[PDB]
């Protein structure tokens, strides 16, 4: 077990109920990969100003968890193939 | 004037006095580009677990500012050419 901060950028076009569902589904996926969810946060709709990129808008979701290192890559791919997930950044604290 | 969150990843090999200097120099650069620095934070040494990348380690620096949109790209390039700066992500709140 190790601690990680899971950063998620979701489709900016989601309505609140869709945002909630995705946030809940993603939290379940975390646990499904052995994660102990310590913190969770929706940081709002944000726009990437730099670097220059397509689809700069997105909802920023953030989770702090303790989970096995061996399941980190798997959880990441699981989250990435989700259609509403545009970006997944997992940082080891 | 608009509000932005300036994300900075610095060389992980910096000693504390180097970290401090860079953090101060970067804050000055911000102001030099018309930024009003509202918040500043050093979030520690972190390791990018996903996606897979070279030089995964780095100090995470974060600033919240209000500055002119027209100087955002310039400030970003200014910060990026700095040798200790490995990554610059500017998000519009
Ligand atoms: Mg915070």
């Amino acid at each position: 077990m190790r601690r990680y901060e899971v950063n998620i950028v979701l489709n900016p076009n989601l309505d609140q109920s869709q945002l909630a569902l995705e946030k809940e589904i993603i939290q379940r996926a975390l646990e499904n990969y052995g994660a102990r969810v310590e913190k969770v946060a929706i940081l709002g709709l944000m726009v990437l100003a730099y670097p220059i990129a397509k689809d700069p808008q997105g909802y920023f979701l953030w989770y702090q968890v303790e989970m096995p290192e061996d399941r980190v890559n798997d959880l990441a791919r699981e989250l990435r193939i989700r259609d509403n997930v545009r970006r997944v950044m997992v940082v080891k604290s």
